[PDB]
């Protein structure tokens, strides 16, 4: 016979590093809901006044951010040129001051919530509602779109690089789009809108609830630069990548502390 091999008598010690570093990770960077989101975009407003802080209740989803955009810009259009708006309005800001962040944004910050199961708005929806009510985050994802007016840039980030399909396929849904936009926002010069993956990796390896915290992460540092490569200049160990992360959270929610809750700044 064979001198069988040792078996612990620890269950899971095969896991304790990989456990340990996610649990270190995960209370680095926590979850942000649609809430605070929406309180940093007014603040990031405030900094950058190009930007417009969209309401992220209810946030967009894959099946209407689409037409969430077109409906927006068809209005700074119609605003632009002393016409009446027609899309959905904001909830917590006047028509008036809509208006105002109409005329003066440059940049549209589009927060697209996902899940792989919903197939619908509605679903969707509702399946937001479930996961809130069991304060669960699950197999939920949240997205940024960046509509760059200016530079006519279309920004897709996924911090966790091809979670809602591969990057080509999204490259070639967005491409159709920017032609589209092409035709409902149309330049003088004739300049196309153009397409931007941001993320060629993987971004938040190692946690399960940092999404909301690296959208606007990225956001910022696209306000900072368009151009930014802050993608590539990453720390490669993900726990030193949410100890910065977390750096960027914690000055976020100070600066957010005192700043008036369910409503938009002056435009
Ligand atoms: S910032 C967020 C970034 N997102 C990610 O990193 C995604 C990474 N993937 C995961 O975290 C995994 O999906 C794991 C760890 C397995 C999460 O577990 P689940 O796959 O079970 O998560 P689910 O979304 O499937 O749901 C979990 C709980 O929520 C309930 N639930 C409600 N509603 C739905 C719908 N419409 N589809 C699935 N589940 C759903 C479930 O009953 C479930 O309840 P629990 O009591 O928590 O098990």
């Amino acid at each position: 016979e064979d001198l069988l091999p040792l078996v612990p008598e620890q269950v899971f010690v095969e896991m304790y590093e990989d456990m340990a570093r996610r649990q270190t990770i995960e209370a680095l960077v926590p979850a942000w809901d649609s809430d605070i989101i929406f309180k940093c975009l007014c603040y990031f407003h405030t900094l950058y006044p190009g930007l417009i802080p969209l309401e992220t209740f209810p946030p967009a989803t894959i099946f209407n951010f689409k037409q969430k955009i077109i409906s927006i810009l068809e209005d700074k259009k119609a605003v632009l040129r002393g016409e009446p708006i027609k899309g959905p309005l904001p909830i917590c800001c006047s028509k008036e001051n809509y208006r105002r962040h109409l005329q003066r944004t440059t940049l549209l910050p589009v927060f697209m919530w996902y899940h792989p199961t919903p197939k619908t708005l509605s679903d969707t929806m509702q399946t937001m509602k479930q996961l809130a009510i069991k304060g669960s985050v699950g197999a939920s994802h949240w997205l940024l779109v960046i509509v760059d007016i200016q530079a006519r840039r279309l920004v897709y980030f996924d911090s966790l690089y091809n979670y809602v399909m591969p990057p080509e396929n999204m490259k070639k849904e967005l491409q159709s789009f920017a032609q589209q936009l092409d035709q409902v926002y149309p330049a003088y010069d004739s300049k196309k809108f153009s397409v931007k993956i941001a993320a060629k990796e993987v971004i938040q390896r190692g946690s399960g609830s940092s999404c909301g915290a690296w959208c606007c992460q990225f956001l910022h540092w696209y306000l900072k630069d368009p151009l930014t490569d802050a993608l590539n200049d990453l720390p490669v160990d993900s726990v030193e990548r949410h100890e910065n992360l977390a750096s960027f959270v914690q000055a976020c929610e100070a600066a957010v502390q005192d700043l008036p809750e369910l409503s938009w700044p002056e435009a």
